[PDB]
Parts: C-alpha cells; sequence; structure tokens
C-alpha cells in the first residue's frame, strides 16, 4: 500500500513567533513517520527556525528551487545548495509560480532534472484551468503537463504528485472528492503508461485543491488519492487534525 | 557621503565555505559608524551567514516580493524579511531581469514594499549594449524614474549602475555623474548628493581603487570578487 503524505505549505506567512507556537502545536500530535510522511514547507529565510523547532518526525522542504545549479543567478537557490543544508523535499511547478512567475513545463523539467541529480524529492504539481475544464481540456492539458517531466522519475518514492484544480481554486467552483478521484486515477494512468504498472502503483498522487479539517477525510480516503499538499488551514494549530485523516 | 561596499554571493556557498570566508572577513577592523559593509548570502544561508558575521557587517538578501504575505509560493515578503531583521534587499539585479523577466514596474512595487517594512534597499539598473551603440541617459532615467518618487529618506535607498553593456572608471564615472544629475532633478539637490550611487560592474582587487576615487562612485555591489578572503582589500580601499 502507498504511504500516504500530507504537506504543509505555508507559502510567503509567518513570523519566528508565529512559527515558534505552530511548531509548538504540531510537536504535541504523536504520530509514526514510518507509517506516514508529514512535511512542512516555510520560506526559504525560516527553514532553519522550522527545522530546528520540528521534531525529527516532521520532514521538511521549500517552496521552490533554481533550475540553474550554482552561479551567477542573483535571487536562486540551487539544489546543490539545498542538499548540503539537506533540505529533504521542494516543491516544483506550484500554479503561483507558473502563474505569476511565468514558469513553464520546460522550467518543471529541468527544476526535476537538478533536483533529482542532487538526491532532492520532488513534489511536482500540474493542473488545469477553468476554460481548460469547460472545453472539456483536462486530460489533454494534464496529459502534456505530466509527460513534460515523469520519464525522468528514477525512485517513485522520491517524486510525489499533486492535482491542483485550479479550476476550483477561487473560481466560485468546488471539485468534489468523487471528481477530484478520476482525475487521480488518470494521472497513474499516465505514470503506468511512460513508466510502468509498478511504478504507478507506488508513486503518491496528493490533492492539491482547498484541504481543511472538514473535507480531508473525504478526500483521502479515495482510492487513488494519497494526500495534500494544503494550503491556510496549514497555517492553524488544527492542522494536526488533518494529519490525523492520514493515521 | 559613507561608502558602501556589499558582497553579492549570488548563487554560491556551502555551510563550510561561509564558515571559512567569514571567519576571514571578521579579522579586519573596520568601523561600520565610517563605512558600511553588507553581505548578501543566498536566502537559505543568511541565518548560518549572520550568525556568522560579526555585527560590524550588515546583512541582505538578494531579492524580496513584490506582494505583501499570503499565497504566493516559492516568494519571501518584506514583512518576512522586517520580522528577521534583514537589513537590506537587492532589488532590479539585472539577472532578475534578465532570467526571470523581472520589469520596472516589479521594482517600483519591491520598492515601496520594502520601505513601507523599513528595508533599505539596493536598486540596480542599467543600459545594454544595443541601447549604447544607439540611449543611455534615456534607458537610465526611464530606470530610475520607474521607482525614485517612492525615497523617502535619501540614506536607505542605494542606487547600483550595472553596465550591462561591458567599462574604464572614467566611463564609468560619466554615467553616475548622470544618475546623481537624475536624482537632483526629480527630488533635489541635497537628496542628490546625500544618495549612494555604486558600482555594479565587475570590481575586482585590482580596478578597486580607481573605482572608489571617482567623484560619483560610493562603492561597489561586489561579485565573484566577494567570495575570496581577498575581498578585505576591495573593503579596505574605501577605508
Ligand atoms: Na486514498
Ligand atoms: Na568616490
Amino acid at each position: 500500500a502507498r504511504k500516504y503524505f500530507v504537506a504543509a505549505n505555508w507559502k510567503c506567512n509567518g513570523t519566528l513567533e508565529s512559527i515558534k507556537s505552530l511548531t509548538n502545536s504540531f510537536n504535541n500530535l504523536d504520530f509514526d513517520p514510518s507509517k506516514l510522511d508529514v512535511v512542512v514547507f516555510p520560506v526559504s529565510v525560516h527553514y532553519d527556525h522550522t527545522r530546528k523547532l520540528l521534531q525529527s518526525k516532521f520532514s521538511t522542504g521549500i517552496q521552490n528551487v533554481s533550475k540553474f545549479g550554482n552561479g551567477s543567478y542573483n535571487g536562486e537557490v540551487s539544489a546543490e545548495i539545498a542538499k548540503d543544508l539537506n533540505i529533504e523535499y521542494v516543491i516544483i511547478g506550484h500554479f503561483e509560480r507558473r502563474k505569476y512567475f511565468h514558469e513553464t513545463d520546460e522550467d518543471v523539467r529541468e527544476k526535476l532534472q537538478a533536483s533529482l541529480k542532487n538526491n532532492l524529492k520532488a513534489v511536482v504539481c500540474f493542473g488545469e484551468s477553468l476554460e481548460q475544464r469547460e472545453q472539456n481540456k483536462t486530460i489533454e492539458v494534464i496529459t502534456k503537463q505530466v509527460k513534460a517531466f515523469v520519464d525522468l522519475i528514477d525512485n517513485f518514492d522520491n517524486v510525489i504528485l499533486v492535482y491542483e484544480p485550479l479550476w476550483a481554486i477561487g473560481t466560485g467552483k468546488t471539485a468534489t472528492p468523487e471528481q477530484a478521484q478520476l482525475v487521480h486515477k488518470e494521472i497513474r494512468k499516465i505514470v503506468k503508461d511512460t513508466c510502468g504498472e509498478k511504478q504507478a502503483n507506488q508513486i503518491r498522487i496528493l490533492y492539491g485543491g482547498s484541504v481543511n479539517t472538514e473535507n480531508c477525510s473525504s478526500l483521502i480516503q479515495q482510492e487513488d488519492i494519497d494526500g495534500f499538499l494544503v494550503g491556510n488551514a496549514s497555517l492553524k494549530e488544527s492542522f494536526v487534525d488533518i494529519i490525523k485523516s492520514a493515521m
């Protein structure tokens, strides 16, 4: 059975003090990290503080990684740098980077390649827009985005996929858990076709639409949904109840 | 004008290399009341670098978000930098304009955000080879006027001229003079004379004295030469 995977994406939020409070509440949840992965993704400049405060049962990672290695790339964090810090996970392809920062599929492929070359584990995100879904292009769009990188995966525990239903983010639409399950099953079929059946059965595919303490169980109880990359709910002490849905 | 010498480490460093390097930099006895010396490590190295450098060194980050806190995956807000006591940000560096499509509107937003949050800003601009062959003053003016009306305290914003077209010290000096005229015309005589205007082209131990001696160059935003222990001689040239 796939190991469930529950991730907190803090995005651009936090102070030193709010992290101290939050991490203290997180550390009070007794869970076994051999039975589920729980990963926290603070802002880059908060990584050291966050890593120090969380107990070792929590994994940690950063929200983006450079497509370039070391050198004259002002502002970027190379995968080589993250490896030297033992940063375990990186998020790649998050829709906010594609939206505000013009990140492309080619960018996602190059960042994944840098990450795996440096022994980082990658959480790689994709998903279609409302206009794409209304034109019945969900499968075409998702296949193209997944095929941009999936053939690079060399270890199916170390890359984690995230379906972001952009048509249901800020649009007034709500994805049901059944709608999400169908998209997850299709993502898994893409992986089987490029990488193999054992590989597709092993890879975690997370839901990355809106997740909170109310809907989390209806989502993770779906057969092909293996956890979540969680947004603002993960800034609340109640995020522990989301982690409990995977325990 | 207090001189200003800055180490831009760009995307370089390991925990061990930064230990060695900061240990050499800490051996230079300079007076931070006389001279500003700023180190700008990679974001994930900020904490380690700040803990290692003596407080005479100021520190900063190489970029800041144009957005506030909230749902902007991968970004670092000015509000976050303020809370961490990050003292400086670099804004508008040519590598961001080049690889990351950063625009003049982005520079102004980022400055406004940084100043709202009491950060000091090292703002970078400069013309390309094509613009030089044809537009130097038109282009640099468009660039400074993107953000200059936002400067409220002329000690806290540092301008940096990057000769993307490349430069002699004499050619650098001319642009610096032009830049200071832009500030004088926009913000006033006394404001123009207070603002530091640094050289952002290639600086090393062999050219640093020729550059700093120029009337309108007030220090440097230094690249690869700042990853070496000899950066201390660069700092010395400004002492
Ligand atoms: Na499931
Ligand atoms: Na001078």
